[PDB]
């Protein structure tokens, strides 16, 4: 029994070893690995006797540890076959803490909860993921972009110390001038070097108010040059993305609900029926007090834009609404039972000089609908991602993020993890054959060669940083790069 001395362990919180299926399972809805346990753990203490357990019975044990966030991955990255899952969540007591202009966060804190903390003392992170109900330590394992990326860098850029549960049962506290290799080695890690059990995270002025813009393009070269000028321009706006809108009819009506109209009347003429429209989301983060200051800031920013003038639809919304807009989606989706549905998603990160490329063959061929789920679209300067992390970015100064942000409602037809399963194999088959220079985002490589050639030139700095923290790989096996016991 591996398992038994388990429960012997003086826990300040405790073990479950049969009531584990929900750990069992992530948003993807694909994957399910049954661990062997599932630590609840009562302190960092238990998080450390745990792994220098596991790391004590050496290479002879097939025993491997995972952190579980709020289980945001798509094929098991946070599962551990038969194994202990760390319920990171489960972490409680008074460890978020604000000082100096920083915020020291449990690793299983979501940054919604932050940014709620964060308010109260009139500041928050400078970056952010789209949807806040991730954890702490989930997003610093992977980079953490939204629409501020461009500006103030992923959420790993923004991250000032780290407390780390190495792969020996190591408690370490590093930052860029003290254990910094384990530092570095962490963001973009995914989970390989140890766990986050905190993070101390950048704060800044939090504004009170959002002026959320979205606008339309018929046209992909004026939509990525005008999103290249933005990204580049120097008093621009606080957050810049966008999304492909392809063959959805009345697009323009499906934002009525929320957004207001700059000339109502031709708008409500604007057909969306047959076309690859594409949409220029942006915000300005203002206060009560700078209204006028910042409708002219805008005005002029917007002027130098090449967008459909009917397009044109606003609103005004507090800092919080606008960067909680996914709960809300979350909360629809969960009414019609669509959010416990698979998801399969694909992320990749292609450089500026293809764009046009891959835009013609996969949005004009590969792509006849997107109705299934969005695709984000939006550039990002590599000026602002410390090539010291584990974070895969292609060579170019300019690469976007694109994001087929699909999900699978049915069992045949469509969507159809199956059909999903195609477009996605074809878009990676044609990155390839066409020679696009693109890297995967949240990737889920089987193999340790496919890995490999992933990392590329960075393979020898990441086994490197494995063999140091954890040489047993006894930490995040569902990443599936290191065998239990592999490193040489
Ligand atoms: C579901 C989802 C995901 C998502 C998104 C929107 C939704 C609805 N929007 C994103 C965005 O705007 N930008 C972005 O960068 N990512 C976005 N995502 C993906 C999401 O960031 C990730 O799934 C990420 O993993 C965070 O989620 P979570 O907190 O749920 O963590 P996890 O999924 O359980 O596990 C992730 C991996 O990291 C390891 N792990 C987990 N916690 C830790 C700690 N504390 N320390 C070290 N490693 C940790 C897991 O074992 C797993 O490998």
């Amino acid at each position: 029994d591996m398992l038994s001395p388990l429960g012997a362990l003086r826990l300040d919180g405790h073990f479950s070893f049969h009531d584990v299926s929900a750990m069992a399972r992530d948003f993807g809805n694909q994957c399910s690995f049954l661990p062997a346990a599932v630590l609840h753990p009562g302190s960092v203490s238990d998080i450390a006797a745990t792994v220098r357990h596991v790391f004590s019975l050496g290479e002879g044990s097939p025993l491997t540890v995972a952190a579980r966030g709020h289980g945001h991955s798509l094929m098991g990255q946070s599962q551990a076959a038969q194994g202990i899952v760390v319920r990171m969540e489960s972490l409680r007591g008074a460890r978020l803490q604000v000082h100096d202009g920083f915020v020291d966060a449990p690793g299983g804190e979501l940054w919604i909860n932050v940014l709620r903390e964060t308010l109260k003392h009139g500041l928050a992170p400078k970056s952010w993921t789209d949807y806040l109900h991730l954890t702490v330590g989930g997003t610093l394992s992977n980079a953490g972009v939204s629409g501020q990326a461009f500006r103030h860098g992923p959420q790993v850029s923004n991250v000032n110390q780290l407390e780390i549960v190495t792969g020996r049962g190591d408690v370490v506290t590093c930052s860029p001038e003290d254990n910094s290799d384990l530092f570095y080695a962490a963001l973009g890690g995914l989970g390989q070097f140890g766990i986050i059990t905190r993070a101390r995270i950048a704060l800044e002025p939090a504004p009170e108010m959002v002026r959320w813009i979205r606008v339309l393009y018929s046209d992909f070269e004026s939509f990525t040059e005008d999103q290249e000028m933005l990204i580049m321009a120097e008093n621009s706006f606080d957050y810049i993305e966008g999304f492909v809108i392809i063959n959805r009819t009345g697009i323009l009506n499906n934002w009525r609900a929320s957004f207001k109209p700059q000339d109502p009347v031709q708008a409500s003429h604007f057909q969306s029926d047959g076309r690859v429209l594409y949409c220029l989301e942006l915000t300005k983060n203002f206060n009560s007090g700078d209204t006028d200051t910042m409708e002219q800031e805008v005005a002029v920013l917007l002027s130098r834009l090449r967008f459909i003038q009917s397009t044109l639809f606003h609103t005004d919304v507090t800092y919080l609404e606008f960067l909680d807009r996914v709960h809300t989606s979350e909360l629809k989706l969960r009414a019609q039972s669509l959010w416990e549905v698979p998801h399969p998603w694909l992320n990749l990160l292609i450089p500026r000089s293809s764009i046009r490329r891959f835009a013609t063959e996969v949005f004009g061929r590969i792509l006849k609908d997107s109705n299934n789920g969005p695709i984000l679209l939006y550039p990002v300067n590599k000026s602002k991602w410390d090539n010291k992390t584990s974070v895969v970015i292609p060579d170019e100064e300019i690469f976007y993020l694109v994001g087929f942000l699909s999900s699978a409602p049915s069992l045949s037809g469509h969507g159809s993890i199956a059909h999903a399963m195609s477009l996605n194999s074809q878009i990676v088959e044609f990155c390839e054959e066409a020679d696009i220079g693109m890297k995967q985002y949240l990737a889920h490589y089987t193999t340790q060669e496919q890995w490999k050639t992933h990392f590329g030139a960075r393979w020898e700095t990441f086994e490197r940083r494995k063999h140091r923290y954890d040489p047993l790989a006894i930490l995040a096996p569902g990443q599936r790069i290191f065998p239990k016991a592999s490193l040489p």
